[PDB]
């Protein structure tokens, strides 16, 4: 599948604004996927202890981990689909190392939707998240792609 440069627009534009408080977003964005589907939580080892959302925003060290996951996918994002590179390292830590299946990458692509929606309403109209849903999607068929290749089947 391929984005429009149009789309590419609309997903840069809302992105924009989330960079401007990335650890924030980054903290949303657990708590959201926590909260709806608690089995991920089990998936990290220094997090799985954490029992309530209060202590979720209390968690520096989530809170750390939110900013390297959304500035992981800002550079993917980024590249506009030309994301080979980028993919390849995180296909292999998170089919052999965390043992993510792509269920979980629907999960999360969930939760950052939810977020955008709640936050940045006048820039995630019905477009805008067409066009987001639209590039997660191609993000979630790379790795897929790539944990084929790498022996995971996901
Ligand atoms: C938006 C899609 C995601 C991105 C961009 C992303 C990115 C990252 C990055 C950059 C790291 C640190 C380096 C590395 O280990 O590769 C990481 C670690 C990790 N990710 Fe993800 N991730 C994503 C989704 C998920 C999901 C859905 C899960 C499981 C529910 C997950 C589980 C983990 C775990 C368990 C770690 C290791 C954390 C630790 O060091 O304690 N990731 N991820």
């Amino acid at each position: 599948m391929v984005l429009s440069e149009g789309e590419w627009q609309l997903v840069l534009h809302v992105w924009a604004k989330v960079e401007a408080d990335v650890a924030g977003h980054g903290q949303d964005i657990y708590i959201r996927l926590f909260k709806s589907h608690p089995e991920t939580l089990e998936k990290f080892d220094r997090f799985k202890h954490l029992k309530t959302e209060a202590e979720m925003k209390a968690s520096e060290d989530l809170k750390k981990q939110g900013v390297r996951v959304l500035t992981a996918l800002g550079a993917i994002l980024k590249k506009k689909g030309h994301h080979e590179a980028e993919l390849k390292p995180l296909a292999q830590s998170h089919a052999t190392k965390h043992k993510i299946p792509i269920k979980y990458l629907e999960f999360i692509s969930e939760a950052i939707i939810h977020v955008l929606h709640s936050r940045h309403p006048g820039n995630f109209g019905a477009d805008a998240q067409g066009a987001m849903n639209k590039a997660l999607e191609l993000f979630r068929k790379d790795i897929a792609a790539k944990y084929k290749e790498l022996g995971y089947q996901g």
